[PDB]
């Protein structure tokens, strides 16, 4: 069974084995120079391939070849099988023109960083079922791979170089995943690094953190679904353009997406909020339209949040204090919206039609206090609202509005539109709520 060896180092082809495993051990791979640096192949006819030890180029984790020599590395595991593991279980770097070609059923690896390199090929075309890697550092890199799991990219920029990016260069099928996206802050003013999709059907991402100066195309995806998060790497103060271009996009159950505009959104198809929220900052007075090319679905449920006794909002937009008034923010347009909710699978059949359903999910905060609608269990929720719209008797003498409770109050005054198409507010100053003022209805009450 098991070949082992330390260290396989070529001096200025190849090593084939024939073996239930070929075990690669802390001496790594060392490959050289234009007399034998142009290409290394390492493979197994027959079984697996395990790397203990990192690739070297001229003796250096760094690397580094010219542009007339590159440096290649091939490893084929089980060539004749077709059922052979490559795992690296060590970080690998690779300089500049240094590429890496693996063949193999399944391909595993901890770490891989091409972050200063430069025009790096990661060709896993030969790998036949999954590539798995924890950690992938991109900048000028050509990623040729079908089907992965990748749990962390990481996306830089090229300086102030011209036409290098991120290349998905085969199409990615329906079935890959990347746990964390997290796009680097670029040089100001340009965009010269980046993600781009050659094809694809589907890919699920669970959280994307977006910088400026610095972009994902994922155009020639069909669809793309974000299961967690979608929000600027530096939330506190986001800043400059990002450019997020997507076919269809889907919004995931609870899934939040911070939206402004520091975050330019191209969706060309659809886009879904599947029981998500979005929150839109205000800077300027102002926020940014979502603008979607075709069909638009707000999708929600009736659930009862423990922690606020009503329904999620799928809309956010905190400071809406600071909105100019007297003017129509219009938060998302589309060709056609459709609203729907998922859980009328319970209590009857409400009276109340789709639109408005979806107006009770749309949230304006005066500095994270709700101030749309004000929700009343208690004597401190009196005040808070008080709080929220700005009266003194409220946060005062709360057991005056005792008549609140059990209620949602509705701060008219802040209108909302949500038809085929547009969503939209419009903000006048606060309502004050009567005791027979209407404009309330009863909370909900789950459990």
């Amino acid at each position: 069974t098991v070949v082992n060896i330390d260290r396989i180092n070529t001096k200025a082809a190849s090593l084939t084995t024939n073996a239930a495993h070929l075990n690669i051990g802390k001496g790594g791979v060392n490959l050289s120079n234009q007399a034998s640096g142009r290409t290394l192949l390492v493979e197994n006819l027959t079984g697996n391939i395990t790397v203990d030890g990192p690739l070297r180029v001229n003796n250096q984790v760094g690397g580094y070849a010219l542009a007339g020599s590159s440096a290649n590395f091939e490893f084929k595991a089980g060539v004749d099988t077709k059922n052979g593991t490559a795992t690296f279980n060590n970080d690998i770097s690779l300089g500049r023109f240094v590429n890496l070609k693996v063949d193999a059923h399944t391909a595993n690896f901890k770490g891989i960083d091409t972050g200063n390199g430069g025009f790096n090929t990661l060709d896993f075309s030969g790998v036949t079922n999954k590539v798995n890697i924890n950690k992938l550092i991109t900048a000028s890199t050509n990623v040729a791979v079908k089907n992965f799991n990748i749990n962390e990219l990481i996306v830089k920029t090229n300086g102030v170089s011209v036409g290098e990016y991120t290349h998905f260069s085969e199409d990615i099928g329906s079935q890959s995943r990347i746990n964390t996206v997290r796009l680097e802050t670029g040089t100001r003013s340009i965009f010269s690094g980046g993600v781009k999709f050659k094809s694809g059907e589907k890919l699920v991402i669970d959280e994307f953190y977006y910088s400026p100066w610095n972009y994902f195309d994922a155009r020639n995806i069909k669809n793309v679904e974000i299961t967690r998060k979608f929000a600027s790497s530096t939330p506190e103060n986001p800043w400059g353009t990002s450019k997020l271009m997507f076919n269809n996009l889907t919004l995931g159950q609870n899934a939040v997406m911070d939206y402004s505009q520091f975050s330019n959104l191209t969706i060309q198809g659809d886009f879904i909020n599947n029981q998500g929220t979005i929150n839109y900052l205000v800077r300027g007075g102002k926020v940014a339209t979502l603008n979607v090319g075709n069909a638009a679905a707000m999708m929600f449920n009736n659930d009862i949040d423990s922690a606020t006794g009503f329904y999620k909002p799928l809309i956010k937009i905190n400071s809406a204090q600071d909105l100019i008034k007297n003017t129509e923010h219009v938060l998302l347009k589309a060709k056609i919206i459709g609203y729907g909710n998922v859980s009328t699978g319970t209590n009857g059949i409400s009276n109340v039609n789709l639109e408005e359903q979806f107006k009770e999910r749309l949230a304006l905060y005066n500095n994270n206090n709700r101030m749309d609608t004000c929700v009343v269990r208690n004597t401190d929720d009196i005040k808070a609202c008080g709080m929220a719209i700005g009266n003194q008797s409220m946060v005062n003498n709360p057991d005056n509005y005792k008549y609140l409770i059990g209620k949602a109050w509705k701060n008219i005054g802040i209108s909302k539109t949500a038809n085929g198409s547009k969503i939209s507010v419009y903000y006048l100053g606060n309502s004050t709520p009567t005791e027979n003022g209407g404009n309330t209805t009863n909370l909900p009450t789950n459990t």
